[PDB]
């Protein structure tokens, strides 16, 4: 059956991590996806090791660090995440209500739908190697879900984090043979992965390639070789049938653009008392939308998170009438948050 | 006698007014602050400290104090300069933009830009019930200590029971000619090692403690020649003093904002939302003293505010600077703003 929910979340970024709280406080309750396998969005891939020095009250945390908090704050309503999952249809069926489709055939009802999409749908970063789109689906996959179709083909492995590394690893011994590429010899992962690939390395089982791909070999988009520079400006060809590149994630707009929302530059665009679009009953907060001086700031979808839920909770419950009430002095607000 | 320039002139300390501070210093904008409470941190510092808070993003709990010693870390690195203790009391327009801005002590300031974080007005000492809506104000009732030299030996009628009065009762007994301190109950509930000296002071002869109400003053001309208490059996009983002081606590009231010319709604100064400015440019409100369609009364709207309004402020400081949206994560520049090496 299709999931009932108050409240669908697009991204658990810090911005719609934070709307769970301000939902929560109203007792709305929100369900999110995210097609990362974490939350924490930007904070949690891009940045969780590096200080952010903005979040106010809050004299230095990490990327990491605030994730961890948010999660910590909005622990006592009981959001439920969907991750690795990606939201691709948005259909209008109440006054509001929407139904929801994820690419896994995932179906949600809600009353009230918030956009907190951010920079974007993050996605397998396409390395910059010219002519690259024609092998993709093919021979050049940003994904291995059934390891069995690479036995004994010749693999090139382009990338150097955790990912590559575990590829590698786990495509050896299948491989007929294999070179992982990697700009340079230094490898995050550290110790067990970047270890026991040097092993194969030095068995003569991997080889090595210090550098970048320039071009590519194949018709009809199936790979036979690539072309790599070296750090000596020298080039070398490799042998492969399949070509996986690991250079990480990156943001693209995706399925927000096929909702109807009258975007503008890429940003939906939201009035500033509600921070609701055009289409009532969506709204969009964080990264994701735009009003005169917006400003790409976490702390601000704070507060579009904040705003946004004071008109959410009319949609979710119509007859019920807001009282404003504090955290610090409300004991209906704080049996809310578990506070005895 | 000199004025005292500033880039931004900021009324109040509150947190929202504290976290300005922040937002104008990652583009070079330097801040005074005046508050008419003797300490930062309004709301959250006078009327909140112990209390747990729960909707600082980010922060699971934290406490008025917490949140108050969390900003002033924060905005360390960019040196503001407070004023406690002192109310702006005039606002007057003399650049493009440009203010002129004078304290209740005189103090002036001019600065290009003038913040209003005043929240939910000065903070002003409560009238207490006498009636005490009083002849003798001017004169012989007070809220506050002029110079203690004022005191020397006076008989001296101090009304209250939290630390405030306590202070006072304790720093003017060993000047005071005589003293009764008379208060609702027998129990003090300020600051403990206030509360015992003072009881040190009634066992010792020298503090004359009566527990109830005042209900009548003594004195033609405005001048206090003593007072009738009544106790908690109906009983009355007489003191001689030369003045009462009050100290029944603080409460906010809207005060010199209501003198500015702004054009308020509800008492509260509408503002653009893109800029958090005012009718008045130049004139910038952030935090619980401000409205427009949504405006909700918390923190955490203040603080997004002040860091619009920095951004419309800084093209008036700065007017040939154009600025760069930078993040203080990946920043270096910023990073040296914020001292980070
Ligand atoms: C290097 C760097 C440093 C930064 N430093 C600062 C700083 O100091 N201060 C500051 O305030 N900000 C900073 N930012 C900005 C901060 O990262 C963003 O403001 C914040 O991430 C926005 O949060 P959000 O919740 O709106 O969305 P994001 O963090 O962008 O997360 C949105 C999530 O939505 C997901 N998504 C989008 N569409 C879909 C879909 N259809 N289905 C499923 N999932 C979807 C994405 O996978 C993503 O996880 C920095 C950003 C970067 C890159
Ligand atoms: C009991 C209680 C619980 C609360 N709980 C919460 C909570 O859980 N979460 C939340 O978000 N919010 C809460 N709030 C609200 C929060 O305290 C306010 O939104 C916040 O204090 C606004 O701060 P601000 O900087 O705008 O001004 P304030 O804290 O109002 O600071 C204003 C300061 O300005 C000064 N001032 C005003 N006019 C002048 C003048 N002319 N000269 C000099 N000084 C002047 C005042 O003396 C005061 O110190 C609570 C409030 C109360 C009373």
């Amino acid at each position: 059956e299709t999931i009932k929910t108050d409240v669908l979340i697009v991204g658990a970024g810090p911005c719609g991590l934070f709307a769970v709280f301000e939902l929560g406080l109203l007792d709305v309750k929100a369900h999110l996806v995210d097609i990362l396998d974490k939350v924490g969005g930007q904070c949690a891939e891009l940045y969780p090791e590096k200080p952010i020095y903005d979040i106010p009250g809050i004299p230095m945390v990490t990327g990491h660090g605030l994730t961890e908090a948010l999660m910590e704050q909005i622990k006592p309503f009981n959001p439920t995440f969907h991750l690795s999952e990606m939201v691709e249809n948005v259909e209008k069926i109440g006054d509001p209500g929407f139904r929801v489709t994820t690419n896994a055939g995932k179906v949600f009802e809600c009353t009230v739908l918030v956009v907190a999409a951010g920079g974007g749908s993050f996605l397998p970063k396409r390395p910059p190697v010219p002519g690259v789109e024609a092998y993709e689906g093919t021979s050049v996959h940003y994904a291995v879900r059934k390891m069995e179709d690479f036995r004994g083909k010749d693999i090139l492995i382009v990338g150097g984090g955790d990912s590559a590394l575990d590829w590698t690893l786990n495509l050896n011994p299948i491989a007929k043979s294999m070179t992982l590429v990697h700009r340079r010899d230094d490898f995050r992962g550290a110790p067990h992965s970047v270890e026991q690939m040097r092993q194969l390395v030095a068995s003569g089982k991997l080889d090595l390639k210090i550098g970048q791909i320039t071009e590519l070999q194949g018709d009809n988009g199936q790979l036979t070789g690539a072309t790599v520079k070296l750090n000596d400006n020298t080039t070398s060809q490799i042998k492969c049938d399949a070509m996986l590149p690991f250079f990480g994630l990156t943001m693209k707009l995706g399925p927000v653009a096929n909702w109807g929302l009258d975007l503008e530059n890429n940003l939906i665009p939201v009035d500033t008392g509600t921070f609701e679009t055009n289409v009532p009953g969506i709204f969009a907060i964080g990264d994701i939308n735009t009003y005169p001086g917006k400003l790409k700031l976490i702390l601000s979808g704070f507060h579009e998170g904040a705003l946004m839920a004071q008109k959410a909770v009319k949609y979710v419950y119509p007859d019920k009438r807001v009282v404003f009430q504090y955290t610090t002095s409300s004991t209906n607000l704080q049996k809310k948050l578990g506070v005895n």
